[PDB]
């Protein structure tokens, strides 16, 4: 049995990713594959316990450590070779989350950079990491797409106001590190905003330091995203500065290997 | 501590490799790295026992030498192997072929893939070799010589002159190519002997026909040859005969060496 040989991004793709900070590949996974991921996301929302964030189950963290399906997904040949290619290293999963934005539901998600959280909370030393967002549903103008500042990752970490204490979490409406109204204005005047769209089964790759935000879903269709954050193994987090649980910030830095086509 | 981020081939270099069957990168390893490799090679020639061919070469060193076991995971090599094979990869075979000043025999035309297919059960030629130049390779120290594009029609009919384990370190090869086959291939495609400085790496296709002659110079021509195979293309250990040091049986995917404090 055969896996399709690893496909990597073209040089134009790589260049677009590094310039803009994000890149969509359409139609990576087929409907049947997406349906398998959807059904498993539903199981994780049902069994995740403390790993679920409620709106009303709305998000779940760490599923690749608990679900065999999601454990295999992160090693997929459609994903792993590209993470390796863009991070120019072997890689591992720093964080896994599923964000479900149901039809006619959702809240505003404030402007934030993932790297701010991972640097300050988990001891990630550089922004040599990225997220792959699998589209469980078509992403449109109206179902609360992730919205970015293109090129906004290009000046690094932007100073934020520290709010709560204890375990930060980008999935909770009042973000521990959010971006200054004045800093956003300047970034946005210079660079614009873009909400990448695409069909069910696409993958949206985006930089650890890209500013992003989102709005509620006013459409009658769901917007499910499975988000896999790959980190460079050289860039492994400093587990001595972090104290989040493993399901928020991984501590096993073993390099991932690609799934092969076996008889089961 | 920091490794240089992984450097893969450009699309022009990939294209050249796919068309020609071989590609040189100059100056991959520095003098001091090469000297470390040369000194380890000398150790493997002295300590290798049954794995030495008499001293022409030695097989399997990455299984027995810590230095050579880290070499095959180098960030200079592994990422290119995975890129060209479009898979995770492992080491099918490792050999060191010393061709000393004013020494050597003629080494008949052959395709490595013929050997790995028949002897080891390699199912397809989804493999390559990285030859590290321990010395400058010139016109006069017996360079590996190729038919460019000669990998592009698969395995070429060869006669099975022998019993027992094939070894491609002998003048006398179990699967050689005859003057009539070669004459036509050479007439159509030509011959090329890629050159380069000490520390270069010559990449070449499992199915490219190649050859070499004696070294008629006062300069040695040491080569460390690492054969990477696609994990998906793992050999059938059912059809295999040979010891592990000729044909690997552990198909664990290789990971890149990180920069650590020791």
């Amino acid at each position: 049995q055969i896996m399709e040989p690893h496909d990597t991004l073209s040089p134009a793709q790589v260049d677009e990713y590094r310039k803009n900070g994000f890149l969509v590949q359409e139609h990576v996974f087929d409907e049947e594959e997406i349906e398998l991921l959807r059904a498993e996301a539903a199981q994780e929302f049902a069994s995740g316990g403390e790993r679920v964030t409620v709106e009303i189950v709305r998000g779940v963290h760490g599923c690749h450590l608990y679900s065999e399906v999601f454990g295999r997904l992160v090693r997929s040949p459609r994903l792993l070779p590209i993470a390796r290619q863009l991070l120019r290293d072997d890689v591992y999963v720093h964080q896994f989350k599923i964000n479900a934005k149901r039809a006619f539901k959702g809240e505003v998600w404030e402007w934030h950079q993932d790297y701010t959280f991972w640097h300050h909370e988990d001891g990630m030393p550089a922004p040599r990491a990225l997220s792959a967002a699998i589209f469980l549903d078509e992403v449109t103008e109206f179902n609360g797409p992730l919205t970015f500042v293109p090129g906004g990752h290009g000046s690094g970490m932007i100073d934020a106001d520290v709010k709560g204490e204890g375990w930060a979490n980008t999935l909770t409406a009042s973000l521990k590190y959010s971006l200054d109204v004045e800093t956003m204005r300047g970034l946005i005047e210079r660079n614009g905003m873009v909400a990448p769209k695409g069909p069910r089964g696409s993958v949206l790759w985006f930089d650890a330091n890209i500013p992003h935000s989102s709005v509620p879903n006013i459409s009658p269709f769901d917007r499910g995203l499975v988000l896999i954050t790959y980190n460079s193994v050289e860039n492994k987090t400093d587990v001595t500065r972090g104290t989040r649980p493993e399901w928020l910030a991984a501590r096993d830095f073993t390099p991932l290997t690609a799934l092969q086509a076996t008889s089961f």
